[PDB]
C-alpha cells in the first residue's frame, strides 16, 4: 500500500499539466513578487 | 566675459539645493524607471 497510490497519475493528461503550471505559477509569484513606497517608486522591495 | 559669468551661485543657498536635488531626482526618475506586461507582472523592463 506504500507503492499502490496512483498519486496524480490519474488525472487526464492535459488536467494534470495544467495542475503542474497551476503550481509552478503560484510557487514563482510568492518567490518574486514585490511592492515598493507610493512615493519613490523606483525601488521595491522583495519579502525575504 | 569667459570668465565672468556668474552662474547658478546668484541663486540663495535654499534654492540652489533646491535645484540641485530636483535635476538629481529628475535624472534618477530617467534611469531607473521601468514597466510591465498587465498579464505577468512579475518581470519589469527598464528603458535602455
Ligand atoms: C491505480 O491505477 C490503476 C491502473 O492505473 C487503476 O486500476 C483500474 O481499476 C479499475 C477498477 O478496478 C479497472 O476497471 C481499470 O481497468 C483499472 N485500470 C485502468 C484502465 O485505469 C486504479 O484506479 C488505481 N488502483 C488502486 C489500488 O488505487
Ligand atoms: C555676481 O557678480 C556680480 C558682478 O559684480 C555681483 O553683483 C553685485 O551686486 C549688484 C548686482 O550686480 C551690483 O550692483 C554690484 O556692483 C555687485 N557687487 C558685488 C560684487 O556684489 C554679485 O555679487 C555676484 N554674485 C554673487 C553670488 O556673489
Amino acid at each position: 500500500q506504500a507503492l499502490q497510490q496512483n498519486g496524480s497519475s490519474v488525472l487526464s493528461e492535459d488536467k494534470s499539466k495544467r495542475l503542474n503550471t497551476i503550481l509552478n505559477t503560484m510557487s514563482t509569484i510568492y518567490s518574486t513578487g514585490k511592492v515598493c513606497n507610493p512615493d519613490n517608486p523606483q525601488e521595491c522591495l522583495l519579502l525575504e
